[PDB]
């Protein structure tokens, strides 16, 4: 997250870190056994880390649980990032409490101008590289369809939306991928892609979660 702020320990209790001997992506806990992330974060050997703030210090509150299933959307396209969504089943159920909690799925899609919360342990620099210890947060609005498409001609599908700031300086970034965009208590977005990060006129592009609610529920119910 570039241009964000320190969330504070366990203030985003649905935020998870996907770990493969190192933090590589975020995710969102949607029930005690299931995490939503990005398809482009897929790999085998995923360990899900819940209840994290400082990802480099064992603070108390952590639960480390291996992924038993990692399910990429069947129509995921790795060139366009259309359908950039993955469901991870946990080997055992997480223990839910104030510091480890699920986030609700949308009942409808959010609107342009709606303010959301984006979070992760990704790069904090628009030019170089700096990875934080603690979880970073950013408040960002959903942009209009047309603005998003003007920013990224021919690349925005109906399963994507733009959020953030056209002036530069405030965005998600590498290492935030798969993490949450929460608006009015609902998981509306997944950190997906963008041109660089926090670059002028290149806002963040997010997987549009409201299109996948039925797919999520059926996939969960079948597995
Ligand atoms: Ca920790």
């Amino acid at each position: 997250i570039v241009g964000g702020y320190t969330c504070g320990a366990n203030t985003v209790p649905y935020q998870v870190s996907l770990n493969s001997g190192y933090h590589f992506c975020g995710g969102s806990l949607i029930n005690s056994q299931w995490v939503v992330s990005a398809a482009h974060c897929y790999k085998s050997g995923i360990q899900v880390r819940l209840g994290e703030d400082n990802i480099n210090v064992v603070e108390g509150n952590e639960q480390f649980i291996s992924a038993s299933k990692s399910i990429v959307h069947p129509s995921y396209n790795s060139n366009t990032l259309n359908n950039d969504i993955m469901l991870i089943k946990l080997k055992s159920a997480a223990s839910l409490n104030s510091r480890v909690a699920s986030i609700s799925l949308p009942t409808s899609c959010a609107s342009a101008g709606t303010q959301c919360l984006i979070s992760g342990w990704g790069n904090t620099k628009s030019s170089g590289t700096s990875y934080p210890d603690v979880l970073k947060c950013l408040k960002a609005p959903i942009l209009s369809d047309s603005s998003c498409k003007s920013a990224y001609p021919g690349q925005i599908t109906s399963n994507m939306f733009c959020a953030g700031y056209l002036e530069g300086g405030k965005d998600s970034c590498q290492g935030d991928s798969g993490g949450p965009v929460v608006c009015s208590g609902k998981l509306q977005g997944i950190v997906s892609w963008g041109s660089g990060c926090a670059q002028k006129n290149k806002p963040g592009v997010y997987t549009k979660v409201c299109n996948y609610v039925s797919w999520i529920k059926q996939t969960i119910a079948s597995n």
